[PDB]
Protein backbone atom coordinates (compact mmCIF):
# COMPACT_ATOMS: atom_id res chain seq x y z
CA UNK A 1 0.00 0.00 0.00
CA UNK A 2 2.55 2.46 1.02
CA UNK A 3 5.18 1.30 -2.05
CA UNK A 4 2.21 2.16 -4.12
CA UNK A 5 1.13 5.58 -3.09
CA UNK A 6 4.85 6.28 -3.04
CA UNK A 7 5.01 5.62 -6.58
CA UNK A 8 1.97 7.28 -7.36
CA UNK A 9 2.85 10.15 -5.81
CA UNK A 10 6.65 10.18 -7.24
CA UNK A 11 4.80 10.25 -10.42
CA UNK A 12 2.71 13.33 -9.84
CA UNK A 13 5.45 15.25 -9.03
CA UNK A 14 7.50 14.09 -11.86
CA UNK A 15 4.42 15.21 -14.11
CA UNK A 16 4.45 18.54 -12.53
CA UNK A 17 8.39 19.05 -12.56
CA UNK A 18 8.66 18.65 -16.28
CA UNK A 19 5.97 20.96 -16.66
CA UNK A 20 6.63 23.52 -14.30
CA UNK A 21 10.23 23.31 -15.97
CA UNK A 22 8.93 23.54 -19.32
CA UNK A 23 6.02 26.00 -19.57
CA UNK A 24 7.12 28.47 -16.85
CA UNK A 25 10.46 27.84 -17.56
CA UNK A 26 11.52 27.24 -13.71
CA UNK A 27 14.63 25.83 -12.88
CA UNK A 28 14.44 21.52 -11.91
CA UNK A 29 14.29 21.78 -8.64
CA UNK A 30 12.15 25.36 -8.59
CA UNK A 31 9.38 23.29 -10.44
CA UNK A 32 9.71 20.64 -8.13
CA UNK A 33 9.19 22.81 -5.08
CA UNK A 34 6.09 24.60 -6.77
CA UNK A 35 4.43 21.20 -7.83
CA UNK A 36 4.97 19.96 -3.86
CA UNK A 37 3.64 23.64 -2.15
CA UNK A 38 0.73 23.32 -4.47
CA UNK A 39 -0.35 19.42 -3.87
CA UNK A 40 0.04 19.91 -0.47
CA UNK A 41 -1.92 23.29 -0.48
CA UNK A 42 1.21 25.12 1.46
CA UNK A 43 1.71 27.75 -1.25
CA UNK A 44 4.08 29.69 -0.58
CA UNK A 45 4.72 30.10 -3.73
CA UNK A 46 3.89 33.05 -6.37
CA UNK A 47 1.39 31.77 -9.02
CA UNK A 48 2.38 30.38 -12.21
CA UNK A 49 2.63 33.69 -15.09
CA UNK A 50 1.44 31.65 -17.92
CA UNK A 51 -2.55 30.96 -18.95
CA UNK A 52 -1.36 27.47 -19.64
CA UNK A 53 0.60 27.41 -16.41
CA UNK A 54 -2.58 28.60 -14.99
CA UNK A 55 -4.92 25.93 -16.11
CA UNK A 56 -2.52 22.94 -15.95
CA UNK A 57 -2.38 23.73 -11.80
CA UNK A 58 -5.93 23.91 -11.79
CA UNK A 59 -6.46 20.27 -13.13
CA UNK A 60 -3.01 19.54 -11.27
CA UNK A 61 -4.60 20.44 -8.06
CA UNK A 62 -7.59 18.71 -8.25
CA UNK A 63 -6.00 15.24 -9.60
CA UNK A 64 -3.36 15.41 -7.20
CA UNK A 65 -4.75 16.64 -3.97
CA UNK A 66 -6.06 13.53 -3.07
CA UNK A 67 -3.09 11.09 -3.64
CA UNK A 68 -0.99 13.53 -2.34
CA UNK A 69 -3.22 13.36 0.85
CA UNK A 70 -3.70 9.52 1.20
CA UNK A 71 0.23 8.82 0.88
CA UNK A 72 0.99 11.76 3.45
CA UNK A 73 -1.72 10.02 5.53
CA UNK A 74 0.16 6.51 5.55
CA UNK A 75 3.77 7.77 5.76
CA UNK A 76 3.13 8.99 9.45
CA UNK A 77 0.15 6.23 10.64
CA UNK A 78 1.71 3.48 8.75
CA UNK A 79 5.07 3.96 8.44
CA UNK A 80 6.33 7.07 11.38
CA UNK A 81 3.94 6.26 14.05
CA UNK A 82 5.23 2.61 15.12
CA UNK A 83 8.39 3.93 15.13
CA UNK A 84 7.58 6.03 18.24
CA UNK A 85 4.84 4.35 19.21
CA UNK A 86 6.26 0.74 19.66
CA UNK A 87 8.86 2.74 20.90
CA UNK A 88 6.64 4.15 23.60
CA UNK A 89 7.20 0.58 25.21
CA UNK A 90 8.89 0.27 28.04
CA UNK B 1 -22.97 10.91 -5.84
CA UNK B 2 -19.42 12.10 -8.39
CA UNK B 3 -21.86 13.67 -10.88
CA UNK B 4 -23.77 15.84 -8.51
CA UNK B 5 -20.81 16.77 -6.43
CA UNK B 6 -19.17 18.06 -10.15
CA UNK B 7 -21.87 19.82 -10.69
CA UNK B 8 -22.34 21.85 -7.43
CA UNK B 9 -18.46 22.13 -7.79
CA UNK B 10 -18.44 24.06 -10.93
CA UNK B 11 -21.67 26.32 -10.29
CA UNK B 12 -19.38 27.30 -6.99
CA UNK B 13 -16.25 27.90 -9.63
CA UNK B 14 -18.44 29.67 -11.99
CA UNK B 15 -19.86 31.95 -9.10
CA UNK B 16 -16.57 32.49 -8.44
CA UNK B 17 -15.33 33.16 -11.47
CA UNK B 18 -18.12 35.89 -12.86
CA UNK B 19 -18.16 37.57 -8.82
CA UNK B 20 -13.78 38.18 -9.45
CA UNK B 21 -14.01 38.81 -13.01
CA UNK B 22 -16.26 41.69 -12.55
CA UNK B 23 -14.99 43.30 -8.65
CA UNK B 24 -11.75 42.80 -8.87
CA UNK B 25 -11.79 43.08 -12.91
CA UNK B 26 -9.52 39.61 -13.55
CA UNK B 27 -9.40 37.97 -16.55
CA UNK B 28 -11.86 35.11 -16.22
CA UNK B 29 -9.18 32.74 -16.70
CA UNK B 30 -7.78 34.81 -13.44
CA UNK B 31 -11.07 34.71 -11.50
CA UNK B 32 -11.17 31.02 -12.31
CA UNK B 33 -7.83 30.33 -10.91
CA UNK B 34 -8.47 32.39 -7.88
CA UNK B 35 -11.50 31.13 -6.88
CA UNK B 36 -9.87 27.28 -7.07
CA UNK B 37 -6.84 28.05 -5.37
CA UNK B 38 -8.87 29.89 -2.79
CA UNK B 39 -11.29 26.71 -2.10
CA UNK B 40 -8.73 24.17 -1.97
CA UNK B 41 -7.04 26.53 0.11
CA UNK B 42 -3.62 26.39 -1.99
CA UNK B 43 -3.45 30.06 -1.92
CA UNK B 44 -1.42 30.57 -4.59
CA UNK B 45 -2.08 34.12 -5.27
CA UNK B 46 -2.06 37.66 -3.72
CA UNK B 47 -5.10 39.04 -2.00
CA UNK B 48 -8.76 40.56 -3.33
CA UNK B 49 -7.77 44.49 -3.34
CA UNK B 50 -11.44 45.39 -2.61
CA UNK B 51 -13.87 45.22 0.67
CA UNK B 52 -16.45 43.60 -1.49
CA UNK B 53 -13.78 41.28 -2.55
CA UNK B 54 -12.92 40.37 0.50
CA UNK B 55 -16.09 40.12 2.24
CA UNK B 56 -17.08 37.86 -1.01
CA UNK B 57 -13.86 35.70 -0.65
CA UNK B 58 -14.83 35.25 3.39
CA UNK B 59 -18.26 33.75 2.89
CA UNK B 60 -16.77 32.11 -0.59
CA UNK B 61 -14.58 30.26 1.50
CA UNK B 62 -17.13 29.00 4.25
CA UNK B 63 -20.08 28.19 2.16
CA UNK B 64 -17.64 25.98 -0.45
CA UNK B 65 -14.26 24.86 1.02
CA UNK B 66 -16.66 21.85 2.08
CA UNK B 67 -18.09 20.91 -1.13
CA UNK B 68 -14.71 21.74 -2.66
CA UNK B 69 -13.44 18.61 -0.92
CA UNK B 70 -16.18 16.79 -0.52
CA UNK B 71 -15.52 16.41 -4.16
CA UNK B 72 -12.07 16.01 -4.12
CA UNK B 73 -12.69 13.22 -1.78
CA UNK B 74 -14.68 11.30 -4.47
CA UNK B 75 -12.54 12.19 -7.50
CA UNK B 76 -9.51 9.82 -6.28
CA UNK B 77 -11.89 7.56 -4.19
CA UNK B 78 -14.59 6.85 -6.10
CA UNK B 79 -13.43 7.00 -9.60
CA UNK B 80 -9.23 7.31 -9.46
CA UNK B 81 -8.52 5.20 -6.80
CA UNK B 82 -10.19 1.93 -8.18
CA UNK B 83 -8.35 2.20 -12.18
CA UNK B 84 -5.30 1.88 -10.42
CA UNK B 85 -6.52 0.01 -7.37
CA UNK B 86 -8.59 -2.75 -9.59
CA UNK B 87 -5.36 -2.71 -11.94
CA UNK B 88 -3.02 -3.91 -9.15
CA UNK B 89 -4.64 -7.15 -9.53
CA UNK B 90 -2.67 -9.31 -11.57
CA UNK C 1 -24.09 22.16 17.80
CA UNK C 2 -23.92 24.10 14.65
CA UNK C 3 -24.97 27.13 16.53
CA UNK C 4 -22.59 26.02 18.98
CA UNK C 5 -19.54 25.81 16.53
CA UNK C 6 -21.18 29.49 15.01
CA UNK C 7 -20.61 31.18 18.53
CA UNK C 8 -17.04 29.61 19.15
CA UNK C 9 -16.26 30.20 15.40
CA UNK C 10 -17.56 33.80 15.69
CA UNK C 11 -15.50 34.44 19.15
CA UNK C 12 -12.56 33.18 17.62
CA UNK C 13 -12.45 35.82 14.84
CA UNK C 14 -13.77 38.38 16.68
CA UNK C 15 -10.57 37.91 18.21
CA UNK C 16 -8.21 37.86 15.79
CA UNK C 17 -10.33 41.28 14.15
CA UNK C 18 -9.32 42.76 17.51
CA UNK C 19 -5.81 42.02 17.78
CA UNK C 20 -4.72 42.39 14.24
CA UNK C 21 -6.11 45.69 13.98
CA UNK C 22 -4.44 47.15 16.63
CA UNK C 23 -0.93 44.91 16.58
CA UNK C 24 -0.48 44.82 12.77
CA UNK C 25 -2.73 48.35 12.49
CA UNK C 26 -4.88 46.83 10.05
CA UNK C 27 -8.42 48.42 9.24
CA UNK C 28 -11.25 45.80 10.82
CA UNK C 29 -12.11 44.27 7.44
CA UNK C 30 -8.41 43.69 6.41
CA UNK C 31 -7.93 42.44 10.17
CA UNK C 32 -10.69 39.55 9.93
CA UNK C 33 -9.77 38.79 6.13
CA UNK C 34 -6.10 37.65 7.69
CA UNK C 35 -8.10 36.23 10.78
CA UNK C 36 -10.07 33.97 8.11
CA UNK C 37 -7.36 33.03 5.81
CA UNK C 38 -5.53 32.02 7.99
CA UNK C 39 -7.19 29.83 10.19
CA UNK C 40 -8.81 28.23 7.03
CA UNK C 41 -5.19 27.60 5.44
CA UNK C 42 -5.87 29.82 2.50
CA UNK C 43 -3.05 31.74 3.34
CA UNK C 44 -3.80 34.72 0.87
CA UNK C 45 -1.80 37.40 2.10
CA UNK C 46 1.85 39.00 3.13
CA UNK C 47 2.73 37.87 6.87
CA UNK C 48 2.33 39.92 10.10
CA UNK C 49 5.51 42.14 10.42
CA UNK C 50 5.51 42.77 14.18
CA UNK C 51 7.37 39.82 16.63
CA UNK C 52 4.20 40.46 18.45
CA UNK C 53 1.82 39.52 15.45
CA UNK C 54 3.92 36.65 14.31
CA UNK C 55 3.72 34.87 18.20
CA UNK C 56 -0.28 35.05 18.65
CA UNK C 57 -0.66 33.85 14.44
CA UNK C 58 1.42 30.63 15.43
CA UNK C 59 -0.89 30.55 18.42
CA UNK C 60 -4.02 31.68 17.04
CA UNK C 61 -3.28 28.39 14.14
CA UNK C 62 -3.16 25.83 16.78
CA UNK C 63 -5.83 26.40 18.73
CA UNK C 64 -8.39 28.13 15.98
CA UNK C 65 -7.93 25.74 13.27
CA UNK C 66 -9.40 22.43 14.72
CA UNK C 67 -12.25 25.10 15.98
CA UNK C 68 -13.13 26.47 12.28
CA UNK C 69 -12.81 23.52 10.30
CA UNK C 70 -14.78 21.45 12.91
CA UNK C 71 -17.55 24.28 11.98
CA UNK C 72 -17.06 24.13 8.07
CA UNK C 73 -17.29 20.24 8.40
CA UNK C 74 -21.18 20.65 9.97
CA UNK C 75 -21.78 23.99 7.45
CA UNK C 76 -21.69 22.01 4.54
CA UNK C 77 -22.56 18.98 6.10
CA UNK C 78 -25.39 19.10 8.93
CA UNK C 79 -26.72 22.44 7.24
CA UNK C 80 -26.06 22.64 3.21
CA UNK C 81 -25.83 18.80 2.69
CA UNK C 82 -29.29 18.41 3.17
CA UNK C 83 -30.80 21.09 1.43
CA UNK C 84 -29.44 19.65 -2.10
CA UNK C 85 -29.75 16.36 -0.75
CA UNK C 86 -33.11 16.13 0.23
CA UNK C 87 -33.70 18.20 -2.90
CA UNK C 88 -32.35 15.09 -4.43
CA UNK C 89 -35.57 13.42 -3.96
CA UNK C 90 -38.09 13.47 -7.29
CA UNK D 1 -0.91 10.92 23.95
CA UNK D 2 -1.91 14.59 23.91
CA UNK D 3 1.65 14.82 25.74
CA UNK D 4 3.30 12.78 23.46
CA UNK D 5 2.12 14.39 20.20
CA UNK D 6 3.00 17.99 21.69
CA UNK D 7 6.82 16.42 22.34
CA UNK D 8 6.85 14.98 19.10
CA UNK D 9 5.34 18.38 17.50
CA UNK D 10 8.31 20.61 19.48
CA UNK D 11 11.25 18.44 18.30
CA UNK D 12 9.47 19.22 14.76
CA UNK D 13 8.99 22.90 15.32
CA UNK D 14 12.90 23.13 16.92
CA UNK D 15 14.52 21.44 13.97
CA UNK D 16 12.25 23.71 11.62
CA UNK D 17 14.01 27.07 13.54
CA UNK D 18 17.21 25.80 13.55
CA UNK D 19 17.14 24.40 9.94
CA UNK D 20 15.90 27.90 8.49
CA UNK D 21 17.71 30.32 11.35
CA UNK D 22 20.76 28.89 9.49
CA UNK D 23 20.53 28.19 6.16
CA UNK D 24 17.64 30.98 5.31
CA UNK D 25 19.73 32.93 7.58
CA UNK D 26 16.13 34.18 9.90
CA UNK D 27 15.98 35.43 12.89
CA UNK D 28 14.89 32.33 15.20
CA UNK D 29 11.36 33.63 15.96
CA UNK D 30 10.62 34.34 11.70
CA UNK D 31 12.69 30.70 11.29
CA UNK D 32 9.52 29.31 13.62
CA UNK D 33 6.66 31.35 12.11
CA UNK D 34 7.83 30.11 8.67
CA UNK D 35 8.23 26.16 10.10
CA UNK D 36 4.90 26.65 11.84
CA UNK D 37 2.62 28.10 8.42
CA UNK D 38 4.51 25.58 6.43
CA UNK D 39 3.58 22.52 8.60
CA UNK D 40 -0.23 23.87 9.18
CA UNK D 41 -0.29 24.45 5.27
CA UNK D 42 -1.10 28.06 5.95
CA UNK D 43 1.85 29.18 4.15
CA UNK D 44 1.69 33.06 4.92
CA UNK D 45 5.27 33.50 3.99
CA UNK D 46 7.84 34.25 1.10
CA UNK D 47 9.67 30.76 -0.47
CA UNK D 48 12.85 29.70 0.74
CA UNK D 49 15.58 31.49 -0.99
CA UNK D 50 18.10 28.52 -1.49
CA UNK D 51 18.09 24.95 -2.96
CA UNK D 52 18.53 23.43 0.11
CA UNK D 53 16.22 25.66 1.85
CA UNK D 54 13.55 24.05 -0.85
CA UNK D 55 14.65 20.88 -0.71
CA UNK D 56 14.52 20.78 2.53
CA UNK D 57 11.10 22.27 2.98
CA UNK D 58 9.27 19.72 -0.01
CA UNK D 59 10.68 16.92 3.27
CA UNK D 60 9.56 18.81 6.28
CA UNK D 61 6.73 19.27 4.58
CA UNK D 62 6.13 15.26 4.01
CA UNK D 63 7.24 14.47 7.00
CA UNK D 64 5.37 16.84 9.33
CA UNK D 65 2.24 17.55 7.83
CA UNK D 66 1.25 14.64 8.99
CA UNK D 67 2.62 14.82 12.58
CA UNK D 68 1.21 18.58 13.28
CA UNK D 69 -2.52 17.64 12.13
CA UNK D 70 -2.61 14.43 14.44
CA UNK D 71 -1.68 16.69 17.27
CA UNK D 72 -4.17 19.91 16.28
CA UNK D 73 -6.74 17.06 16.05
CA UNK D 74 -6.53 16.10 19.88
CA UNK D 75 -5.37 19.81 20.74
CA UNK D 76 -9.21 20.51 20.22
CA UNK D 77 -11.08 17.26 20.26
CA UNK D 78 -9.24 15.54 23.29
CA UNK D 79 -8.27 19.20 25.48
CA UNK D 80 -10.52 22.04 23.84
CA UNK D 81 -13.62 20.11 23.07
CA UNK D 82 -14.40 18.98 26.55
CA UNK D 83 -13.85 22.75 28.59
CA UNK D 84 -16.51 23.99 26.41
CA UNK D 85 -18.54 20.95 25.68
CA UNK D 86 -18.71 19.89 29.83
CA UNK D 87 -19.27 23.78 30.15
CA UNK D 88 -22.72 23.02 27.78
CA UNK D 89 -24.34 20.72 30.62
CA UNK D 90 -26.66 22.90 32.76
NA1 LIG E 1 -4.51 23.79 3.49
NA1 LIG F 1 -2.19 27.70 1.86
NA1 LIG G 1 -0.82 30.00 0.90
NA1 LIG H 1 0.49 32.22 -0.02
Amino acid sequence: EFQVLFVLTILTLISGTIFYSTVEGLRPIDALYFSVVTLTTVGETPPPQTDFGKIFTILYIFIGIGLVFGFIHKLAVNVQLPSILSNLVP
